[PDB]
């Protein structure tokens, strides 16, 4: 049983650690993208105002 | 069987690799969009001077 | 034990939920950025008319 | 053994199906983002040219 179930458990833990790093990276993308949207929409208002 | 457990563990390693590729995609998109924010800030400056 | 295997299976269900949340984040970002393309095309039209 | 190993296998298959849908969704984001970058950089050239 436990040879393979312990290595499988370890594999799942590693997968979960990778998932957390993916979550964190894509969160940074979302945060940057918010800024991009704001600055593009400001640029739109600026061009409209002239 | 132990063979079945081993197959599952190996399965999870490929999953980890695919998570890593997604993490790299979020990384690249974040850097691209952060640079684009800078371009848009330069665009705002250009428009204001005109 | 069977308990150990069950714990791993339940573990994978939470993983699926976290993958779904990432999928939703990519979905939202794609829609936002596709709309932003449209805004930028309108910006190009504004600038060309000026 | 196989009660729990079969449900764990099924759980992993479901997780993999979700991973594929995540990959596909984030690919669409990347494709849209390419267009956004191009159109912002065109807008930059247009503003520079006037």
């Amino acid at each position: 049983s436990q040879q393979q179930i312990a290595a499988l458990s370890e594999s799942l833990q590693a997968t979960q650690q990778q998932l957390q790093a993916l979550q964190q990276q894509c969160y940074e993308l979302e945060k940057t993208n918010r800024l991009l949207v704001s600055e593009v929409m400001t640029l739109q208002k600026m061009v409209k105002a002239q």
